[PDB]
């Protein structure tokens, strides 16, 4: 018995300590702390503590709603089922209020109370052990046997002490505080549905009590003829009309609907009807503050682009850009980001290597498969260069590159068909997976060609800087974009001699040529291939 | 908000002590809620309570007294109290919203990061098993809290 | 037919389309992905679903309106339009499921779902085919076929089963939602604006409903003499009339204004009014959080500005600035930005190299056509020149380059009058176009004479590290700007030796000095020109 008991006193591995400590190593070093200690300490995160604590919300529940039905609206309301849940009810609390002494802390500071003589129970006896325990010992049965060891003023006392027992709201809300916040680290719930569940359960609750109030004040002044219930001639009604007569009166003064019959006369109705409707007013401006709260949490992700957008709108009315112009940026706005707000160069920053390597890898996956020079070389130089790789999104009829101005990066076409015009040759269309730029980072001379995008050209841009940082680890690589650069260059108009002085130099040495010439040889005829498209 | 609801209670007190000098002063003429309410002669404390009652009732829009203004004195005094309340009201409405987005910030925070997080996933539009192993590192490296 | 049906009943190329897939290759992808599975499948975004949809969601709303007015208000309402209209209501609802059940899916993931046997059914069965099956078949008839196969019970249970009908909210909310989301996608719509204008519909619903509801309870009950139908003696009332107390009732408790003629009487009334008023405070509170939204998106741009001059204000405070100080700043900024809020360094960003390079040859486009040295070379030099100025503001009386200091960047005058003062000449001024601070980049040394700002001076300038990086790649701007840095030096104080020996080389090489001379003898005539003013 010992054992099963206390491996599920103390914390096990599960989601929640999984992400509260380390690893499972810190999990174990936890559970040896707390078996450490005292012959039975409760973990705060312990199983144990989360079904004690589930059947406590659930007899909370059940006791804050029918003590003050069975105390208002029943009159002699001392039959055995009623002390029999009275009894159950207060066993049940001096239980928890037991346990309550053996379950430890969680400091605001990261840290676990465990020590149990000198900061557990010196730490609960000064904060809650008064309130926890008035609310927990049946001082209304004390008082009856206390005074029975004329009757309307014991009658009046006793209603009034069972009223005591409703401090165990403060359990409750503990309670359901701690463990929402667990499993809000837990799952991914929302805070702002949480909050709002939290207020419409407070404002069930309190409408409940603020009905059964509303019947209680008559009652213990034996109904004077000055109060609602006198005159609305409901004093022998049954119980369930008056007590809902008393919700509805309560419900209305919550709401802000108005009365009930009609406005009070006696000086105790119009006080308890003034608290009524400040508690009510309170709690109704309060639920409109967490709808407010609710509503904006729910559309943030829209309202960031449209706030994105707007400063973007602001920018171009500065600047007074045409109309035609505006309709441009819109039109590429629209067709780069497609309504959604993110910024990749945090988001990519924000994960790790191979969390990045992956993404890349999946993003880059068709361009990988297409690319005949990719998939057929060290998956390591693969990464390299993909992971260097910049998002373009160039319009139809954009000119993405203009032959006599300086190179500066190379694009890999992902989707969509550019189209290399030049001035002595006729168009040439690239489909998706193809190339271009390579000529000009290679002989850091001027652009050959243009090109244009004719479609919506979604392309993966190379910086010249990255391109040589990568390309100076592997030389294998230079040589086989140099075996498609000069046969693209003699294509056009030949002068390639800056490459084919290091081509012929590089066949003249000694080098591993038995593959690299394959490997050349299937890279130009996949080029070509591609580009008689 | 706390200073807002002393103002509040200092100027319910106010209109009540107001709806009840209104009438005195025009030596309760017999169309004023006093005389009809018959609580010319009352102790101080039940008027005070009634008139403290009528001047929350306006600023929390629960209605009015016994019934509705006859003379055009209570009409107007009515009137002017139901202005101020509903100004007053939703004043309150604004501090209690302003302090509920307050109170949530930091997680509020998060889970916006989040969401762009979510919606950049879902624009590259990664796999159920690639968003799931996204979803655990960043839960396991941030732990949920708002901070670079 | 066949091929007319299909043309409509898979995507077609259009808005929507064009951002939802890469471009029309997708879209073709797309159409011939739908076209291979199943017989007839109906794409989400297609034509005839739009239709389809846009015919229920009419019948839908002329259904939800009528069908609780024609339950509760009409007696004996078995008439043959009645019995026309039900049946025609029903015929559609069960044409919808049939067709959903050939309708595919939009996943989440950003995915379509096509396959028909496995997928397609499979889910709507299990998700919603139960809600659209009860809703759909007519149950009141059937149970009336059945008993047919002491009337006041049979009443009561058809009008009871007819709000059956009343579960067709959810398709018709489905499918608003879904319309909804593809035309925010594929226009500019507001969110707070769509979401507002969904609550104010359901609130509309909700409020008829609950009107018709607060006459149905009576009605079941046969009329008791506690209901307010009974008490205001409105039983043998008209239908309009009693349908307009009855939304009046239901909008009083909805709005928070109040009850009826009287507080409920009956158990039923009170329950039912207490229902109402927790709906209608519901309601109001997500409209009043719904307009808060709307409201704070409303003025988004302003408030942005207003923050960021409140946090200038604040670093001004901070720093004990003086009155006539916050005055200038307040000035300046209010002269720079204009009131709105952006950030070109990351607007421009966002943008790509074509649209960047529009945006800015359209904002220097006077500038270009002023300047002498613009507008007579290449280009691209023009651009790459545009593309590196940077935006500044000087207010009148500042001086804006201060003789003995280092230089470090050139200005060229876009809007205002400046002024060249010497120690030794009088002052020049230099309008519109024309440019200064040469020759402390091309020297290296520093300042010769100082710049005021005699009114409110737009510039652009342009770093040394970027003008010497665009000026290594063209010489001849690089010469072009020697020949009027030398004049300019010659008409100060001379001491221009550093660019003389260069310019001297220059002569005596063997450059291309016949369009040359020409060049610098028209820019210099034109600058001396504008320095004329
Ligand atoms: N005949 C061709 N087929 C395919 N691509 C080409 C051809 N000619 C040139 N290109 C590419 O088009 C690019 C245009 O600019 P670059 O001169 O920088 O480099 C060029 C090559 O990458
Ligand atoms: N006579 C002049 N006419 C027009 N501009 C001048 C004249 N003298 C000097 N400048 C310009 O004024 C600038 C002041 O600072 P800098 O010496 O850097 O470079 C100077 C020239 O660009």
């Amino acid at each position: 018995m010992q054992r099963q008991f206390t491996s599920m006193l103390q914390p096990g591995v599960n989601k929640f300590s999984l992400r509260m400590f380390g690893s499972q190593k810190a999990v174990e070093k936890e559970q040896e702390r707390v078996k450490t200690a005292g012959f039975w300490i409760i973990h705060p995160y312990s199983d144990f503590r989360f079904y004690w604590d589930l059947i406590m919300l659930i007899m909370m529940v059940g006791n804050l709603v029918i003590i003050p039905v069975g105390i208002t609206f029943f009159t002699e309301q001392t039959t055995t089922p009623w002390i029999i849940f009275n009894v159950a009810s207060d066993t049940v609390c001096l239980l928890d209020l037991i346990m309550n002494f053996r379950t430890g802390t969680v400091n605001e500071d990261s840290s676990e109370i465990i020590l149990d003589p000198k900061v557990i129970k010196m730490n609960y006896l000064k904060s809650w052990f008064v309130v926890d325990f008035i609310s927990s010992i049946p001082v209304d049965y004390i008082f009856l046997i206390v005074e029975k060891g004329r009757a309307l003023r014991i009658v009046r006392f006793t209603k009034i002490l069972c009223l005591l027992r409703l401090l165990r709201l403060s359990r409750l809300i503990r309670y359901i505080h701690q463990w929402e916040e667990i499993f809000h680290m837990t799952y991914d719930l929302a805070s702002a549905v949480v909050r709002i569940f939290n207020l419409i359960g407070m404002m069930l609750l309190l409408c409940h009590w603020d009905g059964c109030l509303q019947f209680l004040v008559p009652l213990l002044q034996d109904f004077p003829p000055d109060c609602w219930v006198s005159l609305n001639e409901m004093v022998n009604d049954s119980w369930g009309k008056q007590y809902s007569y008393a919700l509805f009166k309560a419900m209305s003064h919550m709401l802000c609907i108005g009365y009930g019959a009609q406005a009070p006369v006696s000086m105790s109705d119009l006080w308890i009807t003034m608290l009524s409707m400040i508690v009510g007013a309170t709690c109704y401006a309060m639920f409109v503050g967490h709808a407010t709260a609710l509503i904006q949490s729910l559309d943030s992700s829209r309202r960031q682009y449209q706030e994105k957008y707007k400063q973007v709108e602001q920018y171009m009315s500065f600047h007074k850009l045409p109309a035609d112009m505006r309709q441009k940026i819109h039109d590429y706005y629209e067709h780069r980001y497609q309504g959604k707000i993110f910024d990749e160069e945090n988001i990519l920053n924000e994960l790790n290597d191979p969390l990045r390597e992956e993404i890349v890898n999946f993003n880059c996956r068709k361009l990988v498969a297409t690319m005949p020079l990719f998939a057929n070389a060290d998956p390591n130089f693969v990464t390299a260069m993909l992971s260097k790789l910049r998002f373009e999104v160039f319009q139809p009829g954009d000119y993405i590159i203009r032959e006599g101005a300086v190179g500066k990066k190379m694009y890999f076409i992902q989707h969509g068909v550019a189209g290399v015009i030049t001035k002595s040759s006729k168009e040439m269309k690239l489909t998706d997976g193809s190339y271009f730029g390579e000529i000009c980072l290679l002989t850091k001379g001027r652009r050959t060609a243009s090109v244009r995008a004719d479609t919506y050209c979604r392309l993966y841009s190379l910086s010249v800087d990255n391109f040589n940082e990568v390309l100076e680890e592997y030389p294998m690589m230079r040589r086989a974009f140099e075996t498609v650069a000069i046969d693209r260059l003699d294509r056009i108009g030949k002068k390639n001699s800056i490459l084919l002085q290091k081509f012929q130099k590089d066949l003249n040495t000694g080098v591993f040529n038995n593959q690299e010439n394959e490997i050349l040889k299937q890279i130009v005829k996949h080029d070509r291939e591609m580009v008689q498209a």
